[PDB]
């Protein structure tokens, strides 16, 4: 089964599983950002970690657009990162709702705007973990969720 929310990839250049023409991450670290990501220079502290790890990331924020959904895209289409990318599900307080539900499911913590839960200053510890998860152009679904 798994959770599963009704947002897919916001690029299809993420997707890394040709025989299905979806997003398929095994064991990934999971980025829960109740905010819209748009620089990448701030998403740096996060990628230096999971590459380190040497797993996949999957990343679930109010939105990833501009330079940063570019750079990231680029970049995976380069093998150069392991990253997925989608909306999280939802809109006002539902939204904050379902991505803290997401981060208990995964054990993660949800980063914010909020001082001291900067997405600059987020660790592999604030990262939801999985035993996998799977996006296509309509959904995103996380299985075992640590």
């Amino acid at each position: 089964e798994g959770m599963q929310f009704d947002r897919g990839y916001l690029s299809p250049y993420f997707i890394n599983k040709p025989e299905t023409g979806a997003v398929e991450l095994e064991s990934p670290f999971i980025l829960l950002a109740d905010k819209k990501i748009s620089n990448i220079r701030e998403m740096l502290p996060v990628l230096e970690a999971v590459a380190k790890a040497g797993k996949p990331l999957l990343i679930i924020a109010e939105d990833v657009e501009g330079e940063a959904l570019a750079t990231l895209v680029v970049n995976t289409m380069r093998g150069i990162v392991k990253v997925a990318a989608v909306k999280a599900p939802g809109f006002g307080d539902r939204r904050k709702a379902m991505l803290q539900d997401i981060a208990t499911l995964t054990g993660g913590t949800v980063i914010s705007e909020e001082i001291g839960m900067e997405l600059e200053k987020a660790t592999l510890e604030d990262l939801g973990q999985a035993k996998r998860v799977v996006i296509n152009k309509d959904t995103t679904t996380i299985i075992d969720g640590v």
